[PDB]
């Protein structure tokens, strides 16, 4: 198995959201990742792994994946807490078996206090600490970033530092522990540049009026002749300077990039100019410049683009396209993922697990 | 230093953005910062480093760094590629004084490609790759979801994750490699999720008329009497119900939940029931339910949520609250982040490192 994680061993209880995307990236980078499901995946997310079938609830199906377990380098849970404890899996249970283990524990809200036993998804977890409430536009209530901040960036790549750096702490100790990743905590680190401006000036908690939340004409997307977008991203005077360029806007006749007082009238202007052609005419002209300005591609669209081509961000797949893995690595690079196939039988990875 | 990698070393050279967040984390989880700049910071981001200075385009500057970095496990470099290869301070001028480090290199577009030489922001990156596109109400162009998607999300801790990762598999190789992390191509494995909810009809490319976007009225923002809002997150059925209860809506005379064609009914049913009472009245209606509806808090309110103030999420620092460390360790944890503090001499540095 090709990449950095090749001989790292990680059984994934099976779940949703979270948990089997950090398997998935533990999959992409080449560890060897062993699902335990309920008794062919169409799920691009399934890739990288082998699925087995135990009821953890039946004493011989809590032996079976405690024998897997007891091989392992990592475990991935995504239950609500306490209930890995009530099956005979909980970490004092896991440690008795292997004292090397990362459990890794994926939640929202953590392990303990006092919404640790209510349910919840992404949306409610970036409602509680901030994120959602600055996410949209100021004349609007907020929307969800899909479940991109909470779940993810917030979410399972936390569980990844956290299993990651466990297991370079493990190198020394000789020993795991348990990694508590609250999607509420991870989503908090995740937005500390936020955090960093508040204290400084540099960020209101008005919504839809600061630099990078579509307050600034200079950052945020347009709407073109055709009705589709760019995205302008021009903070840097140079950069701004390159986007009026293409525009053809002579800049002593726009009011100055950081009068705020007149950011209504040069967002009017900027207005006027995107809609008088379509998004294929600018992304041509600032195909080259440091204009950060760029065509707002559609899913089905991303495949055709030339930076997404010849970087192969991509692979097909299903009769679609999924990302290939990343990060990217000089030395043990990844291969192309491989498929979610059949299941199979959990006393077979038993046998080759040596 | 307490955590997990306590005893790495790190060197980053000062940048912007997902760099510096990347070698935040290193460091809240125990690891030896040093952070080279141009010859007391007011930014919360810049906790738990020792800064120096050096001019990198002298030979002095220069020879302190590569001093530096081969007593160093990680180098963080965000520049254009060619700009550490043109100091001297390249991956293959790093391998000479130390082969055995992990150089990781944050870019927006990557090492290579068309766009590998052009400015850019988290905005340009995510239009590219079907992201932005996809965040925002139908009938409004896209809005930018701040920065979190393109520069932490699928950006810093894409590096994390190649670091840790390369790490591990230097613990049997002997041996480090480079890191290309591109916002790109980590951006696009968080959204991993929506490509292969593609291929299956989970998802469509429509904006705004999905699962998770806002489309759903079960998976949004309502306005309440006072003119804060609540996150429904309700998406299983039994979740659902429970939502509709507290609200005391009886679900016979509502569409069903699953009926698309009748979700602007359901909308406007459910918009009329939150905007009856006030948001704190939903927090009072709701308390310990499986309902999937929380507050939205403004970043100034976080601080008074018990939840928050239980587990410690946020600790005071400067101004107002910075997020504490994730995720979190059972047996190494991480302690309280340390404030940014004066400049240090080069020289001390490498006496400490020896």
């Amino acid at each position: 198995m090709a990449g950095p994680l090749s001989g790292l061993r990680v059984v994934e209880l099976a779940g949703i959201g979270p948990g089997p995307h950090a398997a998935m990236i533990l999959g992409d980078l080449g560890a060897d990742v062993v699902r335990i499901d309920r008794p062919i995946s169409r799920d691009a997310m399934l890739r990288n792994r082998r699925i087995v079938t135990a009821d953890l609830k039946s004493d011989q199906g809590l032996e079976l994946a405690l024998k897997l377990i007891a091989k392992a380098d990592v475990l991935i849970e995504g239950y609500r807490p306490g209930v890995t404890e009530r099956l005979g899996l909980g970490p004092e249970e896991c440690a008795k078996v292997n004292d090397r283990l990362i459990y890794a524990r994926m939640t929202g809200w953590g392990q303990t206090g006092p919404r640790s036993q209510q349910a919840g998804h992404d949306i409610n977890y970036i409602s509680l600490n901030g994120i959602l409430h600055a996410i949209g536009r100021g004349d609007e209530r907020p929307v969800p970033p899909l479940n991109l901040v909470g779940a993810f960036g917030g979410g399972s790549m936390f569980l990844l530092v956290g299993i990651l750096a466990a297991l370079w702490e493990r190198q020394s100790s000789g020993k795991g522990q348990v990694v508590d990743a609250a999607m509420v905590d991870g989503s908090s680190v995740l937005i500390q540049m936020m955090w960093a401006m508040r204290a400084t000036g540099m960020w209101t908690d008005t919504r839809g009026a600061n630099m990078l939340d579509g307050g600034a004409p200079y950052y945020d997307t347009y709407e073109c002749a055709d009705g589709r977008y760019v995205a302008v991203g021009a903070i840097e005077p140079q950069f701004y300077a390159a986007m009026l360029a293409g525009l053809g806007l002579d800049a002593a006749e726009l009011p100055p990039q950081n009068d705020r007082a007149r950011w209504p009238e040069l967002r009017a202007l900027l207005t006027e100019a995107f809609a008088s052609h379509d998004r294929d005419h600018w992304g041509a002209v600032f195909a080259n410049s440091d204009a950060c300005v760029t065509p707002v591609l559609a899913f089905g669209e991303v495949h055709n683009e030339p930076h997404i081509i010849e970087r192969n961000t991509f692979y097909e797949a299903n009769g679609g396209w999924q990302p290939m893995p990343a990060p990217r690595f000089s030395r043990t690079a990844s291969s192309q993922p491989r498929p979610p196939a059949a299941t199979i039988d959990i006393e077979a990875v038993l046998t080759d697990w040596d």
